């Protein structure tokens, strides 16, 4: 009938109905969240005639990759695969796959710019796990393991995979460490207005509301199907980095901070037909992402208004570029801030060269990579950056990190 | 087979096979020149069949856009048109029309982000024009129109339809006004390195190389079908803006400047299955045209290595955000001596709330907007910017103004 379009910005949306009278030639890449992208719920497990072929295929990429086949192992585990489908229904991986897979889909992950790093990767194994509590521990060794007091760690951990589709391990939370943001009484906004809903469901579930600019919120866990238990992440284990800038000692007078640790965790691994919409994944920052994106935007922090004030420029004159000189500040202060701690981080121009390296790489080797020009390219200085300028094809390969529907528009109360 | 990929920055070449591998779910949008967006040569007339319908839909388009529409005419020019059409095989457009349609195949270019001001432009009607030497005199024409002394005007001057295919008339320079480039002895580049290969050309129909950074190519004009005429640009036409920053005096020391017209020179307009292969079109600059790509990109004058260093930067070391610094002083240059200067200019920023503003009209309006992320979203500080939260639909609806096959690539030596 139309196709729906929201402004991130204003939160504004809007019906487009001219794309009818189009050419006999609408590219949807300017679309955040699209159904292409998304893996939904269940009620009933894959279909084994579906099940089969992907398994197979998965296989098939498994044991085409290292040098020198294990041709008979490779036969062997085809042939093991299919029994335990057609015994079981589903099948389960062999560690080393999940390794590879895990790998790969971040391989295949056409909106990350750290795929150079995709080969170093730590995975743990939670599939045995079977209970909320049980998750609360191992994301706890995950994130004591990732942060490595600032010296960040790429990881994974891998939670139990979709059964039926009514048992799914889901983390409630966008990612891992992330700060509580709270509709105050004098109209304002505090915090990290983006979780706002989120925090109110965390205050639903009796959370605890420390009012603040940086509350870290609960982590909102739920395993096999039943209801979301909260759990509070232990403050040790939260590490943050207090901005100061090198020469604007006013800067810290901001009090702003913010974690290391990024984190996805409502992200499905998909792989060989199998699912695990549980598994919360890690790399280091990149600075763009806090300084423009996080402490800039409009619905985020938006720090943009007094960090130009405070820099004497004239902010009520577009014309006079303060916009594009202070963020340039707030850049080199979180820059300057994790450099300064210790804390790894990667300016966006080292590592958009390094991805354009990647390609390279990518290309001879497979053939191919995967790329999402509108997500690959910083959100300051685009064409400065390498990436602006090389073209790119946008495709879903498997295995994949597919998104899925906020578990709480689609969950049983019990 | 494959899909070809280039690099625009290195402008090396690769070819993608992996996207065979995809999902029963590939975005072109980061191609720049897909032939989707291009309308290439012929050999024959428009089929009657094909013409005739598209003639009927924008007559149709056009008479069902007044206030109060005046359907006796309405059908009395389906009818004449009709008739027009059998009689002669194409047909002519009135005035009118084509002053609507150069403005709608502007209100449906979805690379530009001035388009709030689709109904402010002015059409120089050139249909009857036979000759290179009256090209060329249409042209001038134009670019004095357009320069106003600075006040720049947008301005579009049509020049004759298509007839058979083999009766083109077209520019075959990028744009109007364009500086040349030389790849001199001594290893190095002069001048824009993007027009290089086109100022061979000029070279090879006997131009005279001033070998500069800023010589003003010569108006390669073909009529009918005959051959490219060679004809130089009086320079009192070409109005120009040397770069000086309002702080480092120094600036001016870098010995810069740039023309103050944009006006793309070998687009097509397509209407009602009409195709006009020339019709240059020009609007104003929006800085960061000129601050950041052509004054910044590897590709062209590649300015940052020395700006930077007079800023006295830390140019050997990435993270210290130098790129960042230098770029805006570069892009208030310009804003700055174009301001000082009394040219017409926009900000990105300026031109994107207004944009935004654009988008909101033409939904209410129309209920769409054909708009390419990609292209709208300015070279830097992206983000900052309120269209890069801005989600949107990209598609080619009618008229429309195509790119098309370079024309020394496909033409005739007699
Ligand atoms: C090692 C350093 C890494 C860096 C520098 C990096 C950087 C980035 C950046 C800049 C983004 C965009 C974030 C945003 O705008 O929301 C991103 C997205 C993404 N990254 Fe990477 N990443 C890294 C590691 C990883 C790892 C280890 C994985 C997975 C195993 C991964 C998976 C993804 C995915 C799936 C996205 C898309 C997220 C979404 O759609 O919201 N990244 N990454
Ligand atoms: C009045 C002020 C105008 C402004 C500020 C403006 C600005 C821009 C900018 C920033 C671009 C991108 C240029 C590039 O990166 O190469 C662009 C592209 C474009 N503009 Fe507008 N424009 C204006 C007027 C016009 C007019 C008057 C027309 C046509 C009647 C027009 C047609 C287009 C087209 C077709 C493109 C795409 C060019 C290409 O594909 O290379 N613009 N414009
Ligand atoms: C609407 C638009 O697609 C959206 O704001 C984008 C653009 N590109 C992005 N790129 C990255 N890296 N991260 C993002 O959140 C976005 N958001
Ligand atoms: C390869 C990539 O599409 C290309 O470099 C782009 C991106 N967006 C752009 N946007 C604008 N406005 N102008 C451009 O030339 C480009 N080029």
């Amino acid at each position: 009938q139309y196709v729906r379009i929201k402004n991130w910005g204003s939160g504004e949306i809007l019906h487009d109905t001219l794309h009818h009278k189009a050419t006999s030639d609408s590219c949807l890449g300017s679309i955040m969240n699209p159904k292409s992208l998304t893996r939904g719920p269940r009620d009933k497990p894959t279909p084994l005639e579906e099940l089969l072929p992907h398994a197979i295929e998965f296989i098939n990429q498994y044991y085409g990759s290292f040098k020198e086949a294990k041709i008979e192992e490779h036969l062997a585990r085809l042939e093991a695969v299919t029994k335990e489908i057609e015994t079981t229904g589903t099948y389960q991986l062999t560690l080393d796959e999940l390794i590879f897979a895990t790998k790969m889909a971040w391989r295949n992950a056409p909106r990350c710019i750290g795929r150079i790093q995709w080969s170093n990767l730590q995975v743990f194994d939670a599939r045995n796990c079977s209970t909320a509590q049980e998750m609360f521990q191992h994301i706890c060794r995950h994130i004591l393991y990732a942060t490595n007091n600032g010296n960040i760690r790429s990881a994974i951990t891998v939670f139990p995979q979709r059964s039926d589709g009514k048992h799914d391990f889901r983390l409630w939370n966008s990612q891992l460490i992330r700060y509580a943001g709270y509709q105050m009484p004098d109209g304002t906004i505090r915090g990290d207005a983006a979780t706002l809903e989120f925090t109110q469901l965390c205050i639903d579930l009796g959370w605890k509301p420390r009012y603040g600019r940086f509350d870290v919120l609960p982590l909102v866990l739920q395993a096999d199907g039943q209801d979301p238990e909260v759990f509070e992440i232990p403050p040790d284990l939260v590490l943050e980095v207090t901005m100061e800038h090198p020469k604007y000692e006013w800067f810290q007078e901001l009090g702003l901070k913010w974690y290391a640790l990024p984190a996805v965790a409502n992200m499905l691994l998909e792989v060989g037909g199998l699912e695990f919409p549980a598994c919360p994944f890690n790399g280091w920052y990149m600075g763009t992402e806090i300084g423009v994106r996080d402490f800039c935007d409009t619905q985020r922090y938006n720090i943009l208004e007094e960090v130009g004030r405070r820099m004497g420029l004239e902010t009520h004159t577009l014309a006079s570029l303060w916009k594009d000189r202070a963020v340039t500040e707030i850049n080199v202060a979180v820059l300057h801030s994790f450099q300064k701690q210790n804390v790894t981080i990667m300016d966006h121009h080292t590592a958009s060269e390094s991805f354009m390296k990647h390609m390279q790489n990518e290309y001879r080797a497979r053939g191919g990579c995967p790329a999402d020009w509108i997500w690959l390219v910083p959100p300051v200085s685009g064409s400065i950056t390498p990436v602006f300028h090389q073209e790119m094809l946008n495709y879903v390969l498997s295995p994949f990190y597919y998104y899925q529907i906020e578990p709480w528009k689609t969950h049983i109360w019990q």
